[PDB]
């Protein structure tokens, strides 16, 4: 079956695929740049091999290495994680032709959810919603309704003009959207199923900050609409692994804008409502087995939370790399702490700015957000500046707290 | 009803605590020895107290300190967590008699699980099972059945002369018993609820390392019979809060040993595998709220364990104070870390020897266990020496792994 898995990534999910093969017995083969040679999977894992200097483009994109690594280890395997190549097709497609399992989909799927309208179209197809869309342009824009985008559009005298100045460089623009996800997974015994929902409506450009798990107003039978009917797109495009239908939500209805064919980082409050190990059941599915439980097994228990913890200026969101000199992470009933860093760890400059997810659950909404609040409260990450207060801003937000709030609420209040 | 409460203890259990009253918006007051300055949770209290020099018998166990602290700060109740004077009755008796909730049993039942024999009295009053045992010592002795204790005893000849030396200074004796214990609640409406049972039978000199939840072996209706006995007694006995049962187990059966009347160091594996928080339901018992859910809503899922990870030598188990120069701990899926220590932190001399409790969580007892040797294989504490090797050695046990073994079983392994 799957014995050596190389963990083509780095930083908190590379250990968070460490932490699940080592639970399955998997030996692991850290790849990592020269940069990252102190990162704590790294100092874990069986095998390393550096697969060079800092930049990314050398490094974790680095295709040739990559691949490798996975001979001279002898690995069977390959886990993208989810960012740098786990949704390049050309490297899922050279895994596979090189001999070894690539840990996601096929990449004749990968490419298909990877371009923009030929996703929409199988979705379509699919019976999954879409977003009302696509010179009869003012034809169109009309049937569609304004606003509209193209460059974005609120009237059709600016449309003509719009439309050759949009070109040189239509989706029904909505705007008390919410942003609302389902988890899917599919397995190659024809099996797919659906782990309800998260929203992720906390965002700043477009970059989420605060996810959870259920999303608030999704009654249960709404639920079981929206993710039958992409547990069927995932059987009907022949979908293998862990996957994201993103939507739009408005007015209770919802509407696809893009299929993640990966790992989602916020994953972990999925799995807090639901008692599922997401990236387990990525290798077992990628080994040739079943999904471990059926549909009728799943159901959703109290709410869970998560804030993406960053070295970054909680106000300007520029990076802060530097020596963490001092790390207290919180702890106690209902608190999850998914991390790499380590009291004397320098967070570096070359790749994003997350050093951690702080996931609470609770019997309720309320429940988790205090923990989550109390939880923030406790930790001590000196040395560099983090994002922890912009996390307190929003969990004391009235309307946060009220719940439903939309996609551009955030920038809004700031 | 409850809006600042004293917690009266130390370490761990103190932040523990103080963790359940945030939660439920409590104002915390942290008495504290001069040696206990840098406790985490007294840096997280809202208000401190200094209540006397490092010996406990001059401030953890210093009554009139403690409830002088309450009057000056306009407490309503005490919080006594687990040791020191949790089941000291006299000082129940003074907090109620000074006009605060002391959050435990009322004073006089107490006293009366307080007692040995009283205990067994009561026990077996109620209809839950005890040990048979209490010249005619030779007739006794004889219907109950050799091996006996007064100092052990394996035969007759011996009696006598044994009796006339125990003095100066009868329960069956077993020898493949089991630890499994019944955790319990009671409120002031009359319900009382039985939350499964732990297995605690990996001990050194009657102090437990290692415990688990449920107990390998025991039936849901084996537990429905021996936890409605125990819940059945609770209301016979008038009992109020947490509160635990224990019994030595063999062959099927069951037999009453102590209870403690007070919450459990190992409480969080029965948390884990019930969803209960049990020290918010010892602070909202202690309000005057009902339990918050009734006997039909509680359902074992899962599997939970815990070790205590303690700063000692992990051979000869003497204690290993000191600076704590790094620490890094354990996280992901299935773990929780209830601990107060912090890098930096220095262990002081003055009291007991744990630092923390790791608890895992998984589907199955194999789950729970691979986690928690994965999560001690992470876990870090740099500057003084623990027990995690210990634990290493137990978790690997083929006994232990089968599952069962007795409470004899370590100190025969070593």
């Amino acid at each position: 079956m799957l014995e050596k898995v190389v963990i083509a990534n780095r930083g908190e999910i590379a250990l968070r695929i460490l932490r699940a093969c080592k639970e399955l017995g998997i030996k692991t083969v850290a790849v990592h740049s020269t940069a990252d040679r102190d990162l704590k999977h790294v100092l874990l894992a069986d095998e390393t091999i550096c697969i060079g200097p800092a930049p990314s483009a050398k490094s974790y994109l680095n295709i040739p290495a990559i691949i490798a690594a996975a001979e001279v280890t002898g690995a069977d395997a390959i886990h993208p994680g989810y960012g740098f190549l786990s949704e390049n097709a050309d490297f899922a497609e050279q895994v596979e032709r090189s001999g070894f399992t690539f840990i996601g989909p096929t990449a004749d799927v990968i490419r298909l959810m990877g371009d923009k309208v030929s996703a929409i179209k199988a979705m379509k197809k699919a019976g999954v919603p879409c977003v009302p869309g696509s010179a009869k342009n003012k034809e169109i824009a009309k049937r569609i309704g304004y606003p509209i985008i193209i460059r974005v559009v609120r009237s059709e005298d600016a449309l003509e003009e719009s439309i050759a100045m949009t070109k040189a460089e239509m989706e029904k623009y909505l705007e008390n959207p919410r942003h609302v996800e389902i988890q899917v997974l599919a397995d190659t015994h024809g099996n797919a199923v659906y782990l309800a929902e998260r929203d992720c409506s906390m965002q700043r450009r477009h970059q989420k900050v605060v996810e959870e798990a259920p999303a608030p107003g999704i009654t249960e039978e709404v639920r079981r609409d929206i993710g039958s009917r992409c547990a069927n797109a995932c059987v009907e495009i022949g979908y293998r692994g862990a996957g994201t239908f993103e939507f739009l939500y408005e007015n209770g209805e919802f509407y696809f804008i893009e299929m993640n064919t990966r790992i989602q980082v916020e994953h972990p409050v999925t799995e807090m409502i639901t008692g599922v190990d997401l990236v387990k059941e990525q290798l077992r599915i990628a080994a040739g087995l079943p999904i471990s439980f059926k549909q009728e097994d799943i159901k959703v228990k109290g709410h869970a939370m998560e804030c993406r913890i960053n070295a970054e200026d909680p106000k300007t969101f520029l990076p802060s790399p530097g020596k963490v000199n001092h790390l207290h992470s919180p702890g106690g009933l209902g608190v999850r702490w998914d991390s790499h860093v380590y009291g004397g760890y320098t967070v570096p400059p070359h790749y994003d700015s997350m050093i951690a997810k702080l996931i609470t659950y609770g019997d309720t909404r309320e429940v988790a957000i205090r923990r989550m609040q109390n939880a923030l409260s406790e930790t001590i990450i000196d040395g560099i500046k983090t994002n922890i207060p912009l996390h307190e801003l929003i969990l004391e937000d009235e309307n946060f707290q009220k719940g439903g709030t939309n996609i551009h609420y955030l920038e809004k209040k700031l």
